[PDB]
């Protein structure tokens, strides 16, 4: 898993992703409530890391600008400037409607995926309709490169009643289905930057435009956590919660930066990754030694690949460390679970 940061010039992009990040590619952190906030305490962590009661999971992170590095990603992170004071190739003006760039990236990434599916697309449709080939398989085969599974294409055709016959798909069907495989595929979420020189008016706005087409917006300064994050000497930051007092007020105003928000958003929400603990009694003897981000729906035996492949094969039921019963094959992983795996 990794998120692709993405933007126009002097927007912040890059300052987003230095900011996060602090060649092209660096881990953020995915914070939120670390276990041990009820009977866990002094946790050795090894994949992850310990901070007052919180979680700081590792997470992939992009740098995005050779447009070909958003690729593989299981989301974006789209930077906007919330002043609109930026033109679309990203140089002053007096006002440009970021909502205007939004679907300007949506475009590029939906006609890039058909692009694929549609050169070519005939001597495709005819070697299997007489080669019978599973169509599922073949055009997941064929968009492999940038993540898609066997399901996201059973799902997409499902959903837009398209045939398994390919030969009869039509160009529209091909572009549809595109925009259709963009949206799970490559699922974004929107960082209104900039934000604190901009109105509530101005941030607003563009929320509830763009909330209403599918986006997630959330305001954000990262120029600001930039600097206190790059404040590791002079000071204590998380972050959440000597004249950059300003940053305490001007950004007393959102409750943070924002930067952080986005990070948990794309996460826990867009791609719906839940914090799950695996031990060995509820291995070297370290307690709660690894964090496995899991998608909702997963199981524990599904838990137990992560770890390895045998565990996963000699799977006999698990434990949910915290009930301190045995649970059942089809139970769903939730929200910081700690279970113990039992495989021959």
């Amino acid at each position: 898993m990794e998120i692709g940061v993405v933007g126009k010039p002097n927007v912040g992009k890059s300052t987003f992703f230095s900011a996060a990040t602090l060649a092209n590619v660096g881990v953020t952190y995915a914070i939120t409530d670390h276990p041990c906030k009820e009977l866990g305490c002094s946790p050795n962590p090894q994949n992850y890391e310990y901070r007052n009661g919180l979680a700081l999971i590792p997470v992939k992170m992009v740098d995005v600008a050779f447009l070909d590095d958003l690729r593989m990603a299981s989301a974006l992170i789209h930077v906007v400037d919330a002043t609109g004071k930026t033109d679309p190739e990203g140089q002053p003006t007096d006002y440009h409607d970021p909502v205007e760039d939004i679907e300007f990236l949506e475009r590029e990434i939906d006609y890039w995926i058909y692009g694929i599916l549609s050169k070519g697309w005939d001597k495709f449709a005819k070697r299997i309709k007489l080669q019978k080939i599973k169509l599922e398989s073949a055009i997941a085969e064929h968009l492999s490169g940038i993540g898609v599974n066997e399901n996201d294409v059973w799902e997409a055709m499902h959903k837009l009643n398209l045939p398994e016959d390919p030969t009869k798909w039509s160009q529209d069907d091909l572009l549809a289905f595109a925009s259709e495989i963009r949206r799970v595929n490559k699922p974004m979420v929107i960082a209104a930057n900039k934000a604190d020189a901009a109105s509530d008016e101005q941030i607003k706005r563009l929320v509830r435009e763009e909330e209403k087409r599918g986006y997630i917006v959330i305001p954000t300064s990262a120029a600001a956590e930039l600097t206190l994050r790059k404040a590791a000497k002079a000071g204590f930051i998380e972050y959440i919660p000597a004249l950059m007092v300003i940053k305490e007020k001007v950004l007393d105003r959102f409750g943070s930066t924002g930067v952080q928000e986005v990070i948990n958003r794309v996460v826990f929400d867009l791609l719906k990754l839940i914090p799950v603990y695996p031990v060995h009694d509820e291995q070297f003897g370290n307690v709660l030694p690894h964090v496995f981000l899991m998608k909702k729906g997963s199981t524990p035996r599904d838990l137990a690949f992560k770890v390895h492949t045998d565990l996963g094969k000699g799977f006999l039921y698990a434990i949910n460390a915290r009930t301190k019963r045995r649970v059942g094959e089809d139970y769903e992983l939730q929200f910081n679970d700690i279970v113990k795996i039992v495989s021959v």
